[PDB]
């Protein structure tokens, strides 16, 4: 079970792990308790390996959809907060973090991906992905591009896949039918076909991941670019003149993208819960905490209602709410975890050119249902 009479705490090498750990220095100079703030790589998945062994941090953070398999493992432990300090978030977001019923995690804020465009190259973003072909012929004369995205990870490209009709899980009467997919529906099928269409007539390169993407935005080279609030940080850094908006619609669709609840988990392995209690919902879970995180890297809509209601008249925060209402908020199901390797093979060898979108679909659709 390991851990001590400390805190170990694992939150993903995007978020603003220096704002939570300047957080933990006051948990710690007021009361004994240090605090260590580490950012594994693939710690989603490092977690379930050592948390299994009884060992691993005391708190992991993770969007939800990761949860709901973390728990039927056994490897979080139910959090009882009183009504009263359930009372301070909002409840679609404890929603999130119910498994069985049960409350698994501490819900911290409300991410939806956005358009980020450059004012300098477009002062007006597009409102349809349909005009991105033309748009990037024009900058291209200019030596610029019109879009780069990570498209080595398939919550980027979801948005679009989902929009004409793509689906993860049925939902249907209070529960996830999981043997009723919608990876190879004809909306999917349209939508990634769209995809792969930019990057055969070269508008898109099939190799853009998280950093060529970000590098190309920053430095000036693409007008647009499509993230999380997280990225906001190193844009502004850059000084470029950017907007964040509503992505575009595909078919007159909204592209919809699939929304995460960043959420905070006790190792049911912890000797340390109730010091981990003390920390989320007295330290982080308040309007100073949440700050001292958002400063470092911006968090997106807050869980915290008193926190949220000075986020946002943010227009930042206002888009990003916009996009997160046109889409789904994930399902944290154990077969989350199935659903996106699946999907993450597909879109790669259908963008690489190894498979047809038809091929690449209908074998994610197998992968999943088996
Ligand atoms: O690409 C699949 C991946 O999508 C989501 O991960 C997001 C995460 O929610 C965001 O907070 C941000 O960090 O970036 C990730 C994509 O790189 C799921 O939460 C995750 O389980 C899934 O594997």
């Amino acid at each position: 079970k390991i851990e001590e009479g400390k805190l170990v705490i694992w939150i993903n090498g995007d978020k603003g792990y220096n704002g939570l750990a300047e957080v933990g220095k006051k948990f710690e100079k007021d009361t004994g308790i240090k605090v260590t703030v580490e950012h594994p790589d693939k710690l989603e998945e490092k977690f379930p390996q050592v948390a299994a062994t009884g060992d691993g941090p005391d708190i992991i953070f993770w969007a939800h959809d990761r949860f709901g398999g973390y728990a039927q493992s056994g490897l979080l432990a139910e959090i009882t907060p009183d009504k009263a300090f359930q009372d301070k978030l909002y409840p679609f977001t404890w929603d999130a973090v119910r498994y069985n019923g049960k409350l698994i995690a501490y819900p911290i804020a409300v991410e939806a991906l956005s358009l980020i465009y450059n004012k300098d190259l477009l002062p007006n973003p597009p409102k349809t992905w349909e005009e991105i072909p033309a748009l990037d012929k024009e900058l291209k004369a200019k030596g610029k591009s019109a879009l780069m995205f990570n498209l080595q990870e398939p919550y980027f490209t979801w948005p679009l896949i989902a929009a004409d009709g793509g689906y993860a899980f049925k939902y249907e009467n209070g529960k996830y039918d999981i043997k009723d997919v919608g990876v190879d529906n004809a909306g999917a099928k349209a939508g990634l076909t769209f995809l792969v269409d930019l990057i055969k007539n070269k508008h898109m390169n099939a190799d853009t991941d998280y950093s060529i993407a970000e590098a190309a935005f920053n430095k000036g080279e693409t007008a647009m670019t499509i993230n999380g609030p997280w990225a906001w940080s190193n844009i502004d850094t850059s000084k470029v003149n950017y907007g964040v908006t509503v992505l575009p619609t595909f078919k007159g669709q909204p592209s919809k993208p699939f929304v995460g609840v960043l959420s905070a988990g006790i190792n049911a392995a912890s000797p340390n819960k109730e010091l981990a209690k003390e920390f989320l919902e007295n330290y982080l879970l308040t309007d100073e905490g949440l700050e001292a995180v958002n400063k470092d890297k911006p968090l997106g809509a807050v869980a915290l209602k008193s926190y949220e209601e000075e986020l946002a008249k943010d227009p930042r925060i206002a888009a990003t709410m916009e996009n997160a209402q046109k889409g789904e908020i994930m399902p944290n199901i154990p077969q989350m975890s199935a659903f996106w390797y699946a999907v993450r093979t597909a879109v790669i060898n259908a963008a690489s050119g190894r498979q047809t979108v038809d091929e690449a679909l209908k074998d994610a659709q197998t992968r999943i249902t088996k």
